[PDB]
């Protein structure tokens, strides 16, 4: 199965197409990061919204790690303003925050309790039809959240999932002026996220030729361009920006697997993209040792990069990490914390729904071992 | 820009998903090629419609390469039945005829002459919002009509387009059992159309990276699998079936170019896929010599197939036509008839909206030369 709800609008200066898209709307709410404010893209968007006749109200300064707490703060100002159009302008977390906001705005009754993918052996209640349009404008490259029907959300320190077609954005605007403001480390971290997403999407149980096309292109693009992007080349920034959305389209359809699950649960340690990169080569070694299907798919990606084998790809991924100064796991977190948490982390990873999609289902013990293998820098 | 209205359902035996898809509709009309009746798929589909609780009515035997008069034949039968869901099961011809029917069913005041892209120097009247749902189920591999917003009809030996997102299908079902009953020539002809779609979509002025991904995968898949499919390999049939839709998604977004325009205006000679194959190598040479952008883009494609240059790609296409027994143009039509028609085809091709998307705009006398080159088999 393959589909795409989101309309994509790409190109230098495509932020301006925002005027077309607000036509016929009256009250526009914009959530943005501070960096979007300080670089003047928020103003620029406010102009475009005004000159299309609509009222506009902005909130900037948003944390990462969205929560039902923080969404409480907003909802009155939100609910009083009476928006009929939401705009998210920033990273994954900003987009996910706006996505989560849409649900409580549009379905104020909805018991948060009842809708969250916390366990994979739990089956939450479905989310009704919502209504407010949602435009996503990503400033990083990136999380894939501008096309996905998923947002993550804390209700007091605990992480739940919301998953439904209803919060996949209606429109995504990809203007590479925005991601050209990423500091080098952020360009690195979020670009490795693309790579991990693509490789995982290619190797799930539910991959199709349609998602494969997108995954493969994102992979080749990151492999070829990310190092130049990190050094701040402007064209390379644009290419990786588009590839980030490609990987998004892929994992929207094919989903993800063990590596993302493992990153979710070690969130406390580090940024999402960085931990993913750290784990990937171990998850690949595991998958390839245990599944012929996984081994063949990795070889297919290797050939597409101009190599031959599954082992080529694993080694090339380790060398990419080394090249871009990705730290060992031992450098991010001391032995003592890590070791006392590894079992708890394994159990949570085991209850995550994404391991349903991984080409091999790992036992709790094998997850434990993988954490330890990664830590030893094995 | 990139988008996709159509929801794709793929897989062996995926026809059975018709049941889910018609649920809560009352009157379903199926328009089908003769081959779908003879080979049993039409009964199968009817059974699925029935068990979803709908009334079903089928018309089989819809003609290949339809002209405008097909509308007056079948429209009265559609009006009499009053469907609330149209299903098209057949090649691009059947799907195009169904789309056209939808237009005149939902919007009875329109006629073909108003709304078709007859002349790129006159704006046709726009098609209003339509309403009847349309499910496309292609049985060739393929025209890509199951995801495109176009319907192609002949008037006076010459093909014109109707183009609107309103006739992009809502759902496409890709079940490779269906194209397995194609005769070899039908497999060849529809398969080479996938290749031509992909190459033209890759080299228009409005190619994006998103349409590029789909275009490139379709090309690779065809290049590798079509010879085996033509011989009757069952796997290769499935692979090329999914590629045809990939190419359709590409050209839905990137459009097409001079090779399709020329084939439209020579439609009286032969079937569409065969004409496209014959012209392509000449169009490519022309574009490559006139445009550096086209040259570099053909080379990218050559590299992806494991060659190096634009020139390699042209040679590859010529060799593949040979290997598959594509006739020379001179076998299809006598010289004195062709040569008497050629100034008119060229002038009409020049007025085709598709030449605006080609990487260079030819003059009519350059088009006339192209036609004659192809005739000589240069
Ligand atoms: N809308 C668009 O975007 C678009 C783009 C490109 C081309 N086109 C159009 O599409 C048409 C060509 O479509 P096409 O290449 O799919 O061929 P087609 O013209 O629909 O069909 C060609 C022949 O194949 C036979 N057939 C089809 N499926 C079969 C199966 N499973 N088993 C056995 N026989 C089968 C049909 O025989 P029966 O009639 O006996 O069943 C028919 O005679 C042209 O009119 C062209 O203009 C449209
Ligand atoms: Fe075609």
């Amino acid at each position: 199965m393959f589909w795409l709800k989101t309309r994509i609008i790409e190109g230098e200066g495509s932020l301006s197409r925002l005027s077309r898209e607000v036509k016929g709307h009256e009250r526009v709410l914009i959530l943005a990061s501070g960096s979007m404010k300080r670089h003047g893209f928020l103003s620029e968007a406010e102009d475009y919204v005004k000159e299309a006749g609509a009222e506009v109200f902005s909130i900037a300064g948003l944390p990462a790690e969205p929560s039902v707490e923080v969404i409480e703060e907003f909802l009155p100002k939100v609910r009083e303003f009476g928006p009929d159009l939401l705009v998210a302008m920033g990273g994954g977390s900003v987009i996910d925050t706006t996505k989560a906001l849409k649900v409580f705005y549009d379905a104020p009754e909805l018991n948060f309790g009842e809708i969250a993918f916390i366990d994979r052996f739990s089956k939450p209640k479905p989310v009704p039809r919502l209504k407010t349009l949602l435009i996503a404008i990503p400033s990083t490259s990136g999380a894939g959240s501008e096309v996905s029907g998923a947002s993550v959300l804390k209700k007091g320190g605990v992480k739940y999932n919301i998953v439904t077609p209803e919060i996949a954005p209606d429109v995504a605007i990809l203007d590479p002026r925005l991601p050209r403001t990423m500091p080098p480390e952020v360009a690195r971290n979020s670009g490795l996220d693309v790579l991990v997403h693509g490789i995982e999407a290619y190797t799930t149980k539910v991959a199709s030729p349609f998602s494969d096309a997108m995954a493969i292109k994102a992979i080749k693009t990151v492999y070829r361009w990310l190092p130049l992007s990190v050094k701040g080349d402007e064209e390379a920034r644009a290419r990786v920006h588009y590839a980030a959305t490609m990987a998004g389209i892929a994992f929207l359809n094919a989903r993800l697997g063990l590596c993302h699950a493992m990153s979710h649960k070690a969130a406390w340690i580090g940024p999402h993209g960085l931990l993913n990169a750290v784990f990937l080569p171990y998850v690949m070694e595991f998958n390839a040792s245990k599944s012929d299907y996984a081994r063949r798919r990795y070889a297919e990606i290797a050939r597409e990069l101009g190599f031959q084998t599954a082992k080529d790809l694993i080694e090339v991924v380790k060398e990419l990490n080394e090249m871009l100064g990705v730290p060992k796991l031992g450098e991010l977190v001391d032995e003592e914390t890590f070791a006392s948490k590894v079992e708890e982390m394994a159990e949570k990873t085991y209850h995550d729904g994404l391991i349903a999609f991984n080409p091999v289902e790992p036992k709790p013990e094998e997850i434990k071992e993988l954490y330890l293998k990664a830590y030893r820098g094995e």
